[PDB]
C-alpha cells in the first residue's frame, strides 16, 4: 500500500531526483561513532554539534541504545499521517473530523486543543518541538488553553536538536529525574510529558536529516538558517508515511488569516516561510502531499 505516495514520487522526475528514503530519520546510539562526531562536531546549529560538550551528548545517546530508539513506526498495513500546523487558516476549518480520521497525527510547538477540537481534532500520536519553542508556548498561549504539552499513551514526543537543552531534556525525560543542569534546571520532565519514562517514549531527530532537508527541499538563499519546525515535521512525515495530509500551513492567501488558529483575534528566528509555502504547493500539485486549502 505504500506505493501511494512513493508512486507519486517516481511519476514526476524533479522529486523522483530529491527523496531519499534511505537516510536515517532518527539519531540513535548505533549511530554514535567518533567518525559522527568528528564531522558533527564542525557544525554547529540543529545540523551538528560544535561546541557541545562530549559528555552530555554521550551520555543522552547512550539511553538510545535500543533498536525501538531507531524509527517512529514498528513493524502489511498504510501508514496515513496528518501533520497539523498551527495556522490560522484552521480557525473555523472544522476540519477536525478529518484530521482525526487519520491512523497517526502529527503536532507540534503551540498545539492548542482545548477550545478548537473541532477546528484541529484532538488525536495526536507525535508532539515535535524544541525546548525552547516549547516553553515560549507554554508562556505564551497560556491563557489561550495551552496549560500542557499534548499526551497520550502512545504518543511519542520528537526532539529537535537545536540546542544543548534538548539533549539535556532528552535524556532527563528518560531517566524520569528533574534536569540536572543548564538553562532548563530543575523544571520536571513528568510534569512535561507524563509518567511514562521510557526511550519508545522519546526520540530524537537525525542531524544529518535536518542538513539533507535543507539541501535539498529548502536551501534558502538566506543561508543561522534554518526551517521551520512544522516543515521540519512535515517532511518527516513524507519520509516515514504511505500519505500524509497537511493542514494548518502557510498558503497563498495566509493573509486572510490570523497568524494562529488559537489567537485572540487577528494576529500578524530565521525561516524562509514563502520557500516552505512554495514547497508544499509544488508537493500538492505533484499528488505527493493533500495540502488543505480555502
Ligand atoms: N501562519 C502559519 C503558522 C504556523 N505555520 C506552521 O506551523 C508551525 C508551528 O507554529 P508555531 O511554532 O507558531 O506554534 C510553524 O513552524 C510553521 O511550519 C505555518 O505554516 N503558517
Ligand atoms: C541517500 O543518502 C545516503 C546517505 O545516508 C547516500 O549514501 C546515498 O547515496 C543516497 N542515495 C541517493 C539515491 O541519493
Ligand atoms: C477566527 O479566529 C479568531 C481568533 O483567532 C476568533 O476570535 C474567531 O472566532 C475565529 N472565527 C471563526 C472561528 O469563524
Amino acid at each position: 500500500c505504500r506505493h501511494l505516495l512513493h508512486l507519486a514520487i517516481q511519476r514526476h522526475p524533479h522529486f523522483r531526483g530529491l527523496f531519499n528514503l534511505s537516510i536515517p530519520v532518527l539519531l540513535w546510539g548505533d549511530l554514535f561513532t567518533p567518525a559522527l562526531w568528528d564531522r558533527l562536531s564542525q557544525h554547529k546549529a540543529p545540523y551538528g554539534w560544535r561546541g557541545l560538550s562530549h559528555q552530555v551528548i554521550a551520555s543522552t545517546l547512550s539511553l538510545l541504545n535500543g533498536s525501538e530508539s531507531a524509527k517512529l513506526f514498528a513493524p502489511p498495513k498504510c501508514i496515513r499521517c496528518a501533520v497539523v500546523g498551527n495556522g490560522g487558516i484552521l480557525n473555523g476549518s472544522r476540519q477536525g473530523p478529518n484530521i482525526d480520521a487519520h491512523d497517526y497525527v502529527f503536532r507540534l510547538n503551540g498545539a492548542v486543543i482545548k477550545g478548537f477540537e473541532r477546528d484541529v481534532g484532538t488525536k495526536t500520536s507525535f508532539y515535535g518541538f524544541t525546548v525552547n519553542t516549547m516553553k515560549n508556548s507554554l508562556v505564551s498561549y497560556w491563557n489561550l488553553g495551552f496549560t500542557s504539552v499534548p499526551q497520550g499513551q502512545d504518543l511519542q514526543y520528537i526532539f529537535i536538536p537545536s540546542d544543548i537543552r534538548d539533549y539535556v531534556m532528552l535524556r532527563s525525560a528518560i531517566l524520569g529525574v528533574p534536569v540536572p543542569e543548564g538553562l532548563d534546571k530543575g523544571d520536571r520532565p513528568h510534569a512535561y510529558f507524563g509518567p511514562e519514562a521510557s526511550a519508545s517514549k522519546f526520540k530524537l531527530l537525525h542531524p544529518d536529516f535536518i542538513s539533507y532537508l535543507t539541501e535539498r527541499f529548502l536551501k534558502s538563499k538566506l543561508i543561522l538558517y534554518m526551517p521551520s519546525t512544522g516543515a521540519l515535521m512535515l517532511l518527516t512525515a513524507l519520509h516515514t508515511c504511505d500519505q500524509v495530509s497537511a493542514y494548518g500551513f502557510i498558503t497563498s492567501n495566509y493573509w486572510k488569516f490570523s497568524d494562529h488558529y488559537f489567537e485572540r483575534k487577528m494576529k500578524p528566528a530565521n525561516h524562509d516561510l514563502s520557500l516552505e509555502a512554495a514547497l508544499w504547493r509544488d508537493l500538492h500539485k505533484a499528488g505527493i502531499l493533500q495540502l488543505y486549502q480555502r
